[PDB]
């Protein structure tokens, strides 16, 4: 006799946490979210007992476009993860949100182009967000170039993003305290982004280089692979928490290839594709807040 | 809308419900679940002031295969919905679960995703269905007319009441019979009930046990027409989503709609058709979405 | 070793059929379509040599809404399938298309204009008004037949009589109709929820205006009918477009014989097991002629049918 | 009120091409594929009559894993596209396939047995381990050549120059099999291949061993100067067309490069991700793309 499939009886359940504790028994994806909760509960309890599991967190730009950005930022502030891989949008949107917020719209594209509003699903980014971002990135580019001139070597993408967090601390106010990039800098959590020029930052850098005839500002990706892979190899155990697919999933999986794979994995994805590995199929905005709370906060 | 996109800061949030209270301003599907909570809350307060809103609840068999069955039954027990349309699996698996439970999976075992239904579940179901068929035929001879599918399912709850003990009180069919909530299922013979009916008819050379579907369209369509307002809560696609939407065309459309499904429209399908500030679709597995939605509507404050 | 993954070289490929003959070694869903072509070619050749394989064809309403309607009708005309299971829309829209065509639109004020939208397909309201002029006399014939026999028709008998009605009342248009050719060629069409659509809508009006409770459509006796068709066959094959009731009914019927002997499933629904998984078309079977092709049938099915039936 | 929804009648239709010529009026995704055929025929016919339309081709690694690799290579050989954006897998699997083919993973093998045998599984496609050993045989000397070029120029190569040099290297060291390679024909036809995350894959894995064992930090792959090259190719064009298979970095990069000019002038997207010179065909590109290319480029 195996585990009985049963949902919560709502006359007896006393909290939403209690409802969610039944998810491992509900079946389908609820069962997967239930398994994810208690895979991460091990890793977190094991970490708090001084056991070394290096936690790799990967996400695509939609994660940062959404309100999950604040949950990611908290995870980094509280040192719940050790290594981040994301996309160009995952970096720049975290910075931009520290300047002006994104706005909830509705999933009239011709009107949006006329009004200069960038739409991400049902989330709107007005044009002045990118102008404000340029005001900060152009001086950041000059600083990166001077650092490279002083070092006589290019910065890697992760060093670039590390320097971004240092730059955020110097130039921004209280808004930086909900920033992933800021807390990664403060807690020395590297952020890898092998395609950091594929977005607004790259567009900024295009104008900087076109205006100033610069070819000396270099972003290297060859030396980050050593840094990322070594972080997986030198760990006694690794865990993978990957939201979405694309470059971050592939990079984290590929990095853990060398040590024979990650030792624990939680995948959350809408892309149709032991007890220590699970994928939850669904939108991370629905799933991730419940997962984090049940692992980090639930009593 | 125009609200700033923002997630909860977990240094401040006190409970999971407060976390979920941010969903409307999180973006993507979280925003859709946030709007679904607002919609059903609005309908549920209006019902509690005595405002007539006829709630049509539709779901496919996978909902009943999952632990959501207990949540559906509670919603039926507490009269949160007025009309049910489901599929054959949605009916017969609710009965079967009141005899033996489904087993969580990764020898004659029926697998539904990661859910196991061992063969003795259906063997036990037949021990109840064969006498029930005899009762249905005896009813139809007494009435000199066939039972419609909803009448057949109502009679199935009465039979559950007489023949079963405690475990019927987690059952959707039982509570629908107890509360006189009609369950429509115009393809009731599509699964296990059909299989044993097949055995029943071969065994007794019977062609007199008739299940009519022509008269339930009057019953279901009139339930949509006669109400002042209707609300449509639909899990999945297929026959139930189509029947509830089709029934509500006779009144010009439902007044509130919450659809939860994993299907998409680009195959052109009903299951993927969109819900048309009182209409919303949440894309995802209902076993993840529905318990959050019901709790925040029926028990959050 | 094994089959080398390889696409056609377009300096050498002479025809689209030659391009498609590479699909089995292209990988992903293209490999599955290649396997589906091989499976149905096998079934069709065995049938043409006199071996008995009862072919079950299932499809959802969308198949008939789309231009696949003409391809299904040709399959039924040529008796490439023996049994059909569909939904209410799959029946009624085939009849309607014999009266007035569906119109190509785009994927929302159509409601005041009285235009029903199915994806990027438009059905103007006069299609249903015209359909009603035919259904009301048909309902009256159905009632007379049921009074004559003192028994109700099943859905399959109802649909068979619909085809006889089309033969009597229509001209050349019926020659593109699934319902006409199924009646004409003695191919049963099962539809266990035939009231869930426009037929049921007009039956509601017919029942309301006449205060009728006597027009009965039975579903309990077709399951004997449908299940015996699967049991008595020496072999069966299941070609199923989409999900819902038709997929479940054909698989459920074939449970009684230990599962179908050949299966080709085409659906946009992502099975739990995987889009590339073996298991999806292997369900309900108890024993390598099983394949699922993931995608829109309007893309896949015309290629499959041509390569199986017409490519030389 | 418009076009009548109608499929082909198989008593009349004489060819598969004739069957596919009904796709525009079949509805759903068939209609989108018919529209994609019309759009690309328009682009191609304009190009054949001298009109400047810069064609950006984007695809993810699954495209090159599959048999579509031969079709992409033909498009590049015949100069049907002007700019390529792909991923690391899209680059390195094209090179590997010129060494040893990929194998159809037709049977059911559990991944534990696959890993014992050293077989990498990509969907239903198998890459046996000796493919990567043979790849390393060629990539280590290529790394050494790249470093010498960098020392010679006193500057790093960008990713697109790296891939261009990969094509030159293929032409020097490989035989007839290179004639079915995207990288080779892009080099011969001076078609740039952009890949802003070229180290996230097998090339990156071998560079790791190269750098780790040689304590090298001098071999650089720059991406800052490629965004200039790519964006200029879109801004300097009179008109642009985008043909994008799948999502990920290539789709984002091509859309981003066309942002400055108000977007591409024609777009054909083919993807499985759930979202009149612009169309998306929802489905597997291995099903759709061979039909689209034949009907655009060869159906007469
Ligand atoms: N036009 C209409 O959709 C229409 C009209 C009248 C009646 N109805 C009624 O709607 C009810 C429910 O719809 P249904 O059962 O016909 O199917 P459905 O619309 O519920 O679709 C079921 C599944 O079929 C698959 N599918 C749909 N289109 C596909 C395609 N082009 N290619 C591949 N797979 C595809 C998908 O997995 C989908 O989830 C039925 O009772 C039917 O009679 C529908
Ligand atoms: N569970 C079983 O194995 C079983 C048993 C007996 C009978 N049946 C019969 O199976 C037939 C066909 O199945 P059906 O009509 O119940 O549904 P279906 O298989 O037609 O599913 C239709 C749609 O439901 C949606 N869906 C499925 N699971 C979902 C989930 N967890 N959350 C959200 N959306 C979800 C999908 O988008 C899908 O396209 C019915 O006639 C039923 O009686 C099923």
């Amino acid at each position: 006799e195996g585990v009985e499939v049963k949902g919560p009886w709502l006359d007896d359940a006393q909290s939403l946490e209690e409802v969610v504790s039944y998810y491992y028994r509900i079946g389908f994806q609820a069962t997967h979210l239930g398994r994810a909760i208690e895979i991460w509960r091990k890793v977190e309890e094991k970490r708090e007992r001084g056991e070394e599991i290096r936690v790799f967190l990967g996400y695509t730009s939609n994660i940062i476009s959404s309100g999950l950005r604040e949950i990611i930022a908290w995870l980094v502030k509280e040192k719940k993860v050790d290594v981040i891989v994301t996309t160009a949008g995952g970096v720049e949107e975290d910075f931009i949100k520290s300047l002006k917020p994104f706005i909830l719209g509705d999933w009239d594209d011709a009107e949006l182009r006329k009004k200069g509003v960038n739409r991400i699903g049902n989330i709107f980014v007005p044009n002045d967000r990118y102008i404000e971002f340029e005001k900060y990135m152009i001086p950041f580019f000059e600083r990166v170039l001077k650092i490279e001139e002083k070092l006589s070597r290019p910065l890697t993408a992760s060093e670039f993003i590390y320097e971004m967090g240092r730059y955020m601390d110097e130039k921004l106010g209280k808004e930086k305290e909900k920033s992933v990039i800021y807390w990664a800098y403060k807690n020395n959590i590297p952020i890898f982004c092998p395609a950091i020029t594929d977005g607004s930052i790259g567009d900024m850098l295009y104008f900087f280089k076109e205006e100033r005839r610069d070819s000396r500002l270099i972003i290297d990706i060859a030396n980050d692979i050593v840094k990322l892979n070594n972080l997986a190899i030198t760990a006694k155990e690794t865990a993978s928490i990957i939201l979405g697919g694309s470059l971050p999933k592939h990079a984290i999986i590929n990095a853990n290839l060398f040590r024979g794979g990650t030792d624990y994995a939680i995948y959350i994805s809408t892309a149709v594709p032991k007890a220590d590995y699970v994928e939850v199929w669904g939108d991370a905005t629905l799933i991730f807040p419940i997962l984090v709370w049940m692992v980090m906060k639930a009593r």
